[PDB]
């Protein structure tokens, strides 16, 4: 612990990390707008925002890794195309990463490592998604093209949707419809509200669309919201799991800069904070949703940290069923998850959620406290992140 | 240098590395099968060699990074349940990397530094793509959607055909048909020559097809092959003035590819047998207009990152997109002819894709000697280059 606080040289800081607002699927603000239009705009204003030496010479950014899902090839052609509009240099690589739901956060990792091994010095860590736009890439038959492997019994279960897979916690550990409505309306409340005081103000940058109209404001939380109101909602999928108590399907994108400590120094960088560590861990995929049950325990295990050791814990809400799990199951202070709100509330744009949590818990946050990230993962997994506001 | 030469217990070795032969696309043995079905089945046979500890704990693996270019999301889905199916428990993770072409050796880059940082201490790196079953991805009209970006001057860059961005290294350094069609009726005929005299059935896995038979050598490298031949070949790209022709650029393929990497102290601990190891990768932007130039920027950055000089390498696999962007970097390097794809390079074998990088690091190490140094490089759609070392061990 009180190393863990010491700073170092060597350190991996946070130098600037924003989102745009989230826009609702298929009928909410980035509708007519796909990735590449997202991450454009997104760039103009993020390098807007950073610090001058830098906007004055982004070739000191040496990689750009963005997280995206659903697009072909996670879409570096188009991504690499947009930030070469966006002024990064060419001389600057760039690589994309999918690892489902944790892609924006597992992006961030691979910057860290990279700044790590001395690979890079600075680097760009971006997560990006349309889920209107290429929700459809997705063919409704599964993605496994073997039929084999179509009826292979592991293999198959990365076929089982999300939805259901949430259905499997909340049944195996008996998890209440009123336990998730009640998750899921507090979610709403807290999200309203937060929203409401501009807490998001300061991380949310503003895009404006084609047609002149500008988003800035998520659109998601809604004033109102209760768990009777949730009650009336019937099963999305067979069932306590309703459109009211699962994350919303969005639009989003979100970076984080990050930068070796002694460099920021010598460029006289602000530092928002450092990240501390990352780890992932596979789970059985028919309950995708306790990864963080495990990924956290994982890196405070790694760190030598406690969870009474965490000020706030950003754990992604994927549905209300698994997110209760995990928080009941690792014994995590309630008033300490998502205070600010939840993607139940906010929305889950897939590939950017990871960068989009690190915005967030930064500014709920204050001086010398430690936040963990943590999402589940489809196909069976969980990642943690933890950081320290500097 | 000697200094590189001596083994440290941090230091990244490679335990396996083995990949598939290449189909060729549309046409070949892997025709009718997608990346799931190549990844699996040579999982399937990758991990039936690995060594007896691996084998009963394959949870050892902490990590799975598999590049591929083409298919929905890099493949994620798909290729963790391949990797599942294969017998790969739930509890190693999988991410992945789409760097375009340089994807399986980038995917060795991410096991290398997970392990370098101690987030794990043994990982596998893949590369697969069945361009044959997943070309028609792409949207023939450009993957950039907003208007805006498409007629943005910088971004248009990235919607220019590969063919046309050799054209443009070519013409602006004057690198002639017959040189293109010099370099490569050659690396036909090495492949050709190393293809015969068995050479590459050691680095191969067999894959075996739905219909029962089995694929297991490359379908690529052309019997008797010879420059004037090609010399009859009309331009690919640009009618009646272009150079680059279907035998002066590489073939369109399908192929799956993998290395086993661990830190030597727990190989030393497991027992595990070290091929050789993984020294440095370094990566650079180069104008997506003439991307064909990445190894040559980007292997001087790894030389320098390792205190190392073109003269001290032994063998270089630089990827063979094109004969006149090979020809350049070879040419602005100052290396030897000699040195540079001995058993053939891609314009003979065939590029797939997202596994290339990892299958070159397959056939580098059986091409290096004990204590040589290698170098893995490419260039990269999109203006990028990559180069790694390796040490054989």
């Amino acid at each position: 612990k009180n190393s863990l606080l010491e700073k170092r040289p060597e350190d991996v800081v946070i130098v600037a990390a924003n989102r745009s607002a989230i826009g609702k699927g298929f009928k909410g603000a980035f509708k007519d707008v796909n990735t590449d239009y997202l991450l454009y705009n997104f760039l103009n204003e993020f390098i807007g925002r950073f610090p001058e030496p830098l906007r004055a010479d982004l070739n000191l950014i040496e990689e750009v890794a963005c997280g995206n899902v659903l697009n072909v090839g996670a879409g570096a052609t188009e991504h690499r195309a947009a930030c070469l509009a966006s002024g990064i240099p060419y001389s600057t690589p760039f690589v994309a990463l999918n690892r489902q739901c944790s892609s924006g956060l597992t992006a961030v990792n691979d910057i860290a490592n990279k700044i790590k091994v001395g690979q890079i010095d600075i680097g760009l860590a971006l997560g990006v998604e349309s889920m209107t736009n290429n929700y459809k890439n997705v063919n409704p038959l599964g993605m496994i093209s073997s039929e084999e492997l179509q009826k292979n019994r592991e293999a198959k279960k990365c076929l089982i949707p999300m939805g259901i897979t949430n259905e499997n916690v909340a049944a195996n550990f008996k998890i209440s419809r009123k336990d998730q409505d009640e998750f899921a309306a507090n979610s709403y409340q807290k999200a309203y509200k937060a929203k409401n005081e501009g807490l998001f103000e300061d991380e949310i940058l503003p895009i404006k669309l084609p047609d002149g109209s500008i988003c800035q404001s998520d659109e998601g939380p809604r004033p109102n919201v209760t768990a009777e109101s949730l009650s009336s909602i019937r099963p999305a999928f067979i069932g306590t799991t309703t459109a009211g108590n699962a994350s919303q399907v969005s639009d989003g994108v979100a970076g984080v800069l990050l930068a070796r400590r002694s460099v920021a120094n010598q460029l006289n960088l602000p530092v928002l904070g450092r990240y501390i560590d990352f780890q992932t861990v596979g789970v059985p995929p028919e309950i995708m949703g306790v990864g963080p049950a495990y990924a956290i325990p994982k890196v405070l295990e790694a760190t030598g940290l406690q969870v009474q050791d965490i000020d706030i814990f950003e754990i992604n809400e994927a549905f209300a069923a698994q997110a209760l799990y995990c928080i009941h199951k690792l014994g995590i202070d309630l008033n300490k998850v998502n205070p600010r709100g939840g993607a139940i509330a906010l929305g889950h744009p897939l590939g950017c959620t990871g960068a989009r949590q690190v915005a967030t818990i930064l500014r709920e946050l204050k001086k010398d406290q430690i936040g963990v990230v943590s999402m589940c993962i489809g196909t069976g997994m969980g990642a943690a992140a933890i950081f320290i506001k500097e």
